[PDB]
């Protein structure tokens, strides 16, 4: 996947694969999608051969706070 293929940013990643595609649209307190480790998981493995992650727990930190930024909660 390094071919002209660069995969989204974690927060579009994560409000687009785990926020859906837009269940909200207009939301207020955020949060719109409470996904499990496994959806961070995953996604983080997608970006992680490409994104600037220092180790998968670490990925999630980074991937995690930017899914705050629009609704993608993370439970363990």
């Amino acid at each position: 996947m390094t071919f002209i293929t660069k995969t989204p940013p974690a927060a579009v990643l994560l409000k687009k694969a785990a926020g859906i595609e837009s269940g909200s649209g207009e939301p207020n307190r955020n949060k719109v999608a409470t996904i499990k480790r496994d959806k961070v998981r995953e996604i983080a493995e997608l970006k992680m051969p490409d994104l600037n992650a220092a180790s998968i727990e670490a990925a999630m930190r980074m991937i995690e706070g930017t899914a705050r930024s629009m609704g993608i909660v993370v439970e363990d």
